[PDB]
């Protein structure tokens, strides 16, 4: 169980981007509302709000991993 956040914001481009910067700390413990990381899709940076825990364990795209509009984040922590 860990945030598995991706970047499906799928606009109307898909040319690659990069995750400027996340906003979790390592192992931070969100709520109801968790990090919205900022990545670049061509001038369109999306967001990435988990939704609890946050819990930065794995971040596979720690702040410029290259993504684009379906790859992912990484995951960090969760429950349920």
């Amino acid at each position: 169980s860990s945030v598995d956040i991706l970047v499906p914001d799928l606009p109307e481009s898909v040319a690659d981007a990069t995750v400027a910067t996340w906003h979790k700390k390592p192992g931070d413990a969100v709520v109801r509302d968790e990090v919205l990381v900022e990545i670049e899709t061509d001038k369109v940076v999306l967001e990435v709000p988990a939704s609890a825990d946050g819990i930065l364990d794995a971040v596979l795209e720690d702040e410029g991993t290259t993504v684009t509009s379906r790859q992912i984040l990484g995951r960090l922590r969760e429950g349920n």
